[PDB]
């Protein structure tokens, strides 16, 4: 058991790597007066501000640039925004950006920026359906290869290609590298799961929650890599690196339906899939861009994970003291008002931001857990694939969930908005529950 818990840990640390792998600096466009020595100087300040527009936040622009250094601002008998926009530059000369936090991201490496603001989301999608790719296509493979061939063969590709994209030259190779470790993940994760499940089980919940604590280990386990190197292509070596060497591990150390929903239990089919596609999307939404829920990154991942080991052991003892319905209600509704609470208070309360994200993405784990324990009993043995159809819905979910921070532009509290709404509607559905 310990052995598919370090695994899992490490499949965390390897999967919500995106946080820090693609974690977004401050930017602005490249400046004559500000990135060359020739004109650069009056105070600093002064020459950022009057050599890029004012943008959003009061903050200078994230992108955009003045055709020639706009003196008119800096004197204070003259009003502000007088500048006209048609003589602005959207980074015509390239982007700069500040190395205090993170040395090298993916995003400043790509120049992931307003013009291609989409590709990050877009890549966090592409993982996600990789994920999805991968856990489809692992049954079949599983079921005929056996149990421990794919395991290598997930072990194996996961290494080759977390070393390969550790050195990834262009964005589309990047992502297709992605892709596939996100297959590779997504299959050795159906194959730790099922071998578990398969062999450690009357105990089933108990080792449902050590395994699920083992992948809530992980991100304090990522929270701590990322606190180190804080360099992508470094973090992604000495993340990926374990898989080759727990590939020694092959062959022991080298020996030492889904067509019934409808005439069967369509209410609970559908419910149990909205609760799963819920979950998922408020998940994988949530938990890929803590950036903005909190004011500090792995201060926020550390608590994440300090607070879901005993939001998990309570859940799990809730449980086990109640019914699967009403601590699955609660945790969804509690989830709900935790994420619009946090959309809803005020961003100067940083603090209390961060308290109420993190109680919300405790929220959603327990509500997996719930989800979990109930699909199992849910349905009787002829229909428990319902457990799989719930999952696989989870994946889309969780597909579907980066790509909503695209709403961003119309509004910073729109994403946030749906990920509270959602899990409202969840456990109002579950609610109904028989
Ligand atoms: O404990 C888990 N956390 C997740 O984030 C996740 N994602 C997934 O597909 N299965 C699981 N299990």
């Amino acid at each position: 058991t310990m052995a598919l818990m370090v695994s899992i840990m490490w499949l965390c640390t390897q999967s919500m790597l995106e946080n820090f792998s693609a974690a977004v600096p401050s930017h602005r466009c490249w400046a004559p007066l500000l990135d060359n020595s020739t004109a650069q100087a009056l105070s600093p300040e002064a020459l950022l501000a009057i050599s890029i527009p004012p943008g959003p936040n009061q903050r200078p622009h994230q992108c955009r640039r003045f055709r020639q250094p706009q003196w008119q601002l800096l004197d204070p008998n003259a009003t502000a925004t007088s500048w006209s926009e048609a003589d602005t530059e959207p980074c015509v000369d390239g982007w700069v950006y500040d190395r205090s936090i993170f040395t090298s991201t993916i995003v400043a490496k790509w120049n992931l920026v307003c013009d291609s603001h989409a590709l990050k989301p877009m890549a966090q999608s592409i993982y996600l359906a990789g994920i999805l790719v991968g856990a489809a296509a692992c049954g079949p493979a599983s079921d005929r290869f056996g149990r421990r061939l794919v395991l290598t063969w997930s072990y194996l590709q996961m290494a080759v290609m977390g070393t390969a994209a550790a050195f990834a030259p262009a964005f589309p190779v990047y992502c297709l590298f992605r892709f596939l470790l996100a297959f590779a993940v997504a299959g050795v994760m159906m194959n730790t799961g099922t071998l578990l499940m398969e062999w450690t089980a009357r105990a089933r919940p108990l080792v449902m929650t050590l395994n699920s604590l083992g992948f809530s280990f992980g991100h304090g386990l990522t929270a701590a890599v990322a606190y180190g190197v804080r360099d992508w292509t470094l973090l992604q070596l000495v993340v990926s690196v374990p898989f080759f060497l727990c590939f020694l591990y092959s062959w022991w150390l080298a020996e030492s339906g889904t067509l019934l929903r409808m005439p069967g239990l369509r209410f609970r089919t559908c419910i149990s899939t909205l609760c799963w596609f819920a979950f998922g999307f408020t998940f994988f939404g949530l938990a890929l861009d803590l950036q903005a829920l909190g004011s500090n990154i792995f201060l926020l991942q550390m608590f994440i994970g300090v607070v879901d080991i005993p939001a998990k052991m309570g859940a799990l003892l809730l449980l086990s003291h109640l019914g699967r319905r009403p601590t699955l209600a609660a945790s969804l509704l509690l989830a709900g008002l935790c994420i619009l609470a946090n959309t809803l208070v005020p961003h100067e309360m940083g603090a209390l931001r961060s308290a109420l994200a993190v109680l919300g993405l405790g929220g959603v784990g327990a509500a997996f857990t719930c989800i979990t324990i109930y699909s199992s009993e849910l349905f009787p043995t002829v229909l428990r694939t319902a457990v799989g159809l719930g999952q696989m819905a989870a994946r889309g979910g969780a597909i579907l969930g980066p790509l909503v921070r695209l709403l961003g532009v119309h509004g910073p509290w729109l994403p946030l908005l749906v990920y509270g709404t959602v899990p409202v509607l969840s456990g109002l559905a579950a609610l109904l529950l028989p």
